[PDB]
């Protein structure tokens, strides 16, 4: 996340708990944007986001 929107660990790890806690794509996507500040955070970003945190993890997408 951080590589790839060019956010701060902070804001990532936070983008982390939403994507992790919220279920609904479009429910994720409202939420990280108001954290965030910015639409960076996509329908895109969010379904990749989750997914590498199936597979490798949430510290992970943290960094990606």
């Amino acid at each position: 996340l951080t590589a790839n929107l060019g956010i701060s660990s902070y804001a990532a790890k936070k983008v982390i708990d939403i994507i992790n806690t919220g279920s609904a794509v479009a429910t994720i996507i409202a939420l990280v944007t108001a954290v965030v500040g910015g639409g960076l955070i996509t329908a895109g970003i969010v379904a990749t986001a989750k997914s590498l945190i199936k597979k490798y993890g949430a510290k992970y997408a943290a960094a990606w």
